[PDB]
Order: structure tokens, then sequence, then C-alpha cells
DNA sequence: CCGACAGCGCATCAGC
DNA sequence: GCTGATGCGC
DNA sequence: GTCGG
């Protein structure tokens, strides 16, 4: 956190962008610019220091000459005090509800939790449960609870068959100390990029872990991917563990490294993997990295044995999960 | 300038 | 029912 | 909003 006040500036910058003006790039922007000016090593003494950062640009420069004078940003105040941005910023930070759905609710009239509460009849599955566990899900994992949820998950999914892997990704992989949420990745062999010789795969998994009271809730389900709520058991006369989203992705098993690079993350380093990918002449998603020919299209998955072979492939020395934090 | 900016699964709707 | 578009999340 | 060509 050298620079924790400029890079909180951006943050509320893009998500400002992204939840009201619904302007995509430049909340893209933005969040390059806090990635970016999050992992420089110095303090920064000023926005031209700073534009020499790429994805800092002139408009982000001035801002942060502005920040580093007055200790704020004129264009915030404004956006904090503008009652119809604040509501459809804060209804965001309901699951399920994003900038649409927000500006349409307050168009209504609908502009707080109590009003939210009280109009439920008007959300779907989805924002229904992102409302019931509003107060959790604002509350981070440690990771000493991941480690709890980690065994249980590994543990019940080797119940309903040995054969099932599952990885737990996301921020735990790269050793965060807490995480926003659970994210797992399911291989089983009779499910590959050859065949689904297996049906349910997933659903038994998921069946299994709301029959001993791990998942609670589902958000939105499908053959491979799965989103929802779990909570760690409590303890006789002990106070229970806040409610916890949960993620689970199957991914075919012979395009597993491709899938465990993908979950591992961040979103931001995923973003500039991938777009550096572009510039080397290849397009990597969660199954495969395939080379582009010369018209565009992609052609056909380049073999893959292991994360490190992709970064081969773009030419980037390989990174440990705990430096891809962006 | 000016087009590109990562990629995609699931829920919901429109239009048939 | 279907496909295709859009919203939302990982 | 920023960047590469
Ligand atoms: O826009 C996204 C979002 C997520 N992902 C990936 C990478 C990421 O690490 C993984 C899990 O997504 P999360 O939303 O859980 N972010 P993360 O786990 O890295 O941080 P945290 O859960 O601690 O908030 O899925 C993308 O590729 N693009
Ligand atoms: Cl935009
Ligand atoms: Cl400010
Ligand atoms: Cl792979
Ligand atoms: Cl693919
Ligand atoms: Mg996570
Ligand atoms: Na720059
Ligand atoms: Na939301």
């Amino acid at each position: 956190t050298l620079n924790g006040g400029i890079t909180d500036m951006l943050t509320e910058l893009a998500n400002f962008e992204k939840n009201v003006s619904q302007a995509i790039h430049k909340y893209n922007a933005y969040r390059k610019a806090a990635s970016v000016i999050a992992k420089y090593p110095h303090k920064i003494k000023s926005g031209a220091e700073a534009k020499k950062l790429p994805g800092v640009g002139t408009k982000i420069a001035e801002k942060i000459d502005e920040f580093l004078a007055t200790g704020k940003l004129r264009k915030l105040e404004k956006i904090r005090q503008d009652d119809t941005s604040s509501s459809i910023n804060f209804l965001t930070r309901v699951s399920g509800i994003g900038p649409s759905a927000a500006r349409k609710f307050v168009d209504e009239g609908i502009k707080t939790l109590e009003d939210l509460r009280k109009n439920e009849d008007k959300l779907n599955h989805h924002q229904r449960i992102g409302l019931k566990y509003f107060g959790d899900f604002e509350k981070r994992i440690p990771r000493e609870e991941m480690l709890q949820m980690q065994d249980i998950v590994l543990n019940e999914v080797k119940k309903v068959d040995s054969e099932y892997i599952a990885t737990v990704c996301g921020s735990f992989r790269r050793g965060a100390e807490s995480s926003g949420d659970m994210d797992v990745l399911l291989t089983h062999p009779s499910f590959t990029s050859e065949s689904t010789k297996q049906p349910k795969l997933l659903h038994q998994v998921v069946e299994q872990l709301q029959k001993v009271h791990f998942i609670t809730d589902t958000l939105s389900k499908g053959e491979t991917k799965f989103m929802g709520v779990c909570q760690l058991p409590s303890k006789n006369d002990e106070k229970e563990y806040p409610h916890r989203r949960i993620a689970i992705r199957l991914i075919p098993k012979d395009q597993y490294y491709c899938g465990v690079l993908y979950f591992t993350g961040s979103d931001i380093f995923n973003k500039n993997m991938r777009a550096h990918a572009l510039e080397k002449g290849f397009t990597i998603n969660e199954y495969t990295i395939r080379p582009l020919g010369v018209t565009g299209v992609a052609g056909e998955p380049l073999p893959v044995d292991s994360e490190k072979d992709i970064f081969d492939y773009i030419q980037w020395k390989y990174r440990e999960p705990k430096d891809r934090s962006e």
C-alpha cells in the first residue's frame, strides 16, 4: 500500500464508470491503471511519474496530481453527493444485481437495503439469494477458514467418487491471507474434450455437498458451472460462520492446465496474459491455447502439459501463482 | 487518428 | 420449443 | 481511458 490512496481513487472511479455510466472500457482502463500502480515499488510523487506506467495516460495523470495536492478528487466528491449515483452504486453490491438492474430499481424508487427487502417479489432468484446474504457476503474469508472449507470440499468429493480431483483456485491458490469467495476446479476422468461418458458429474458433487449441509443455496447451476452459497459448521454454543460464495467449475480433464491457469487468476492477470497472447498470435481461454492464422481465425489446440508450456508459447517466463496477483 | 481492449457459462427475455 | 441478445458473474 | 501502429 505505497499508494493506497491513488489506487483507491481509481477503483472508485472504475466502479462509477461501470456501475453508473455503464462505460465498461473506462472501467477497465481505471482498473488497469490501479493494478499497475499497485505493484509499482515506489511512493508516487507526481502525475507525470505515473504517466510513465503503461495504462497511465494523461487524464489519469492530471487526476493523480490533483489527488496528491488536495488529498482528494472533486469529481468523486460530486459523485458521492449525487444521490442517484450512490444508490445505483450501492445496489450493484447485491450479488446478481448489476448496473442495469440497479439503475432500473432506482428508477422505480428502490434505492436502499430496506427498499430492496420489502420488494423481494421483484427480484430474480440470484438477486434474492444475494440479498439474503448481503451482510455475510461483505465479509472476507480468512485463509484458516479456507483451509477448513477446502478439507470439507475435497473429502466430500472423494466420497462421491475417488476419481474426482478438486483444486481450490482463485486468490486461495495465489497464497492470499483472505479470499472473497471459494473457487473450485473440478475434474473427473469421464469428462474430457473427447467425450462426456458420464452425466451429472457436477450435479452429484453438488448434491453430496448439499446433503452434508455444506452447500446451503444455489445462485446458478449448469452441467459445468455452479455458483452458490456454503457454510462452515460451527461448534456447540458456538456462533455461526458467515455464509460464503462458492464457485465450482467442471473442466475437461485433458484441459486441466489451461483450466487451472484460468481459475487461478487474478482476473487482471488473466486479461494481461490473454492480451499478450493475442499480440503473440495466440488465443487463450480456460480450455486451450490456439494459434491465430493470418485470417484471424483460431486454429487447433496446441499441446499443453503444464501451466508453464502456456507461458512458453507466449514467451513469458513462468510466474508462480503468488506473483499473479494483479 | 482509430480500432482494439480476455474469454465464456448460466439466467432471462424477445421474437419466432 | 428454438436461437440470438443481453445481464451478470467467475 | 489508453495504446500501438
Ligand atoms: O472477470 C473475471 C473474473 C474471474 N476470472 C477468473 C480468475 C480468478 O482468479 C477466478 C476466480 O474469480 P474471483 O472473482 O473469485 N477473483 P479471485 O478469486 O482471484 O479474488 P477473491 O475471490 O479473493 O475476491 O476466475 C476471470 O478470468 N475473469
Ligand atoms: Cl466506455
Ligand atoms: Cl476523493
Ligand atoms: Cl491443458
Ligand atoms: Cl476451446
Ligand atoms: Mg475467489
Ligand atoms: Na503511460
Ligand atoms: Na452485484
